[PDB]
């Protein structure tokens, strides 16, 4: 079997081992929806408590994407500067894509702390426009009905992007990117799913939504800082303190 069919398998394996929540569990749990009383309970929480909860869930989700990245062929062989550049730009873009698996377009709910709730769950954060943007992005992805393997290959390409400003070894990233692009294109062809290519977000869209999200996270972190045990300290230090 070709270098490319092995690359498809290695990316899908890495994804399955780092996917954090099982799609089968997320789909089954769709009927499990926060009550009016449970929603009011969350809305009455202080923004500092809701921040602690959301910051920790987002940090944990990022750490799953760091593991994913570390398991991609060639990622660990990049200079550390380039590993940091790709993960700083890319890891939260991958979390925002991964969210569509935990999103129900039927009732516009996301899986959060054991049940499905709407964006009004997060009212205490005072972030309505940003959170509405994140829900809308997930709503856009949900219409693709991404397979686990499509999500794996697409999110590998979200990360392995030679056009990120700051790369020291651009040609090493291009070589990895070309192989992952071929793997993705090969797999869509093999599975009669080339139709999703025309429906993928414009790439400026994910970058710009991600930029707004992280900017807001950095403001909360400045006001009420959380600490975690860094999975990748050089990267952690490029964002935390
Ligand atoms: O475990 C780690 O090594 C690690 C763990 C997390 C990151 C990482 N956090 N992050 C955030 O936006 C973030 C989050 Cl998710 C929660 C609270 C505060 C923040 C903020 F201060 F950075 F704004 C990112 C964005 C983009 C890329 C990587 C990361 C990086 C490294
Ligand atoms: C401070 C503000 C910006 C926080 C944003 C609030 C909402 C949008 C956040 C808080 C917790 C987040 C979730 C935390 C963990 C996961 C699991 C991951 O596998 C997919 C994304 C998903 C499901 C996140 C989606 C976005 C989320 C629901």
């Amino acid at each position: 079997l070709t270098e490319i069919e092995h690359l498809v398998q290695s990316v899908c394996k890495s994804y399955r081992e780092t996917c954090q929540l099982r799609l089968e569990d997320l789909l089954r749990q769709r009927s499990n929806i926060f009550s009016r009383e449970e929603v009011t309970g969350y809305q009455r929480k202080s923004m500092w408590e809701m921040w602690e909860r959301c910051a920790h869930h987002l940090t944990e989700a990022i750490q799953y994407v760091v593991e994913f990245a570390k398991r991609l062929s060639g990622f660990m062989e990049l200079c550390q500067n380039d590993q940091i550049v790709l993960l700083k730009a890319g890891a939260m873009e991958v979390v925002l894509v991964r969210m569509c698996r935990a999103y129900n377009a039927d009732n516009r709910t996301v899986f959060f702390e054991g049940k499905y709730g709407g964006m009004e769950l997060f009212r205490a954060l005072g972030c309505s426009e940003l959170i509405s943007s994140i829900f809308d992005f997930s709503h856009s992805l949900s219409a693709l009905h991404f397979s686990e393997d499509e999500i794996a290959l697409y999110t590998a390409l979200v990360l392995i992007n030679a056009h990120r400003p700051g790369l020291q070894e651009k040609r090493k990233v291009e070589q990895l990117q070309y192989n992952l692009e071929l793997a993705f294109h090969h797999h869509l062809h093999k599975t009669h799913r080339q139709s999703i290519l025309a429906k993928l977000p414009p790439k400026g869209k994910l970058r710009s939504l991600c930029s707004q999200h992280v900017e807001r996270l950095q403001i909360f972190q400045h006001l009420h800082p959380i600490v975690v045990q860094a999975a990748f300290p050089p990267l952690y230090k490029e964002l935390f303190s």
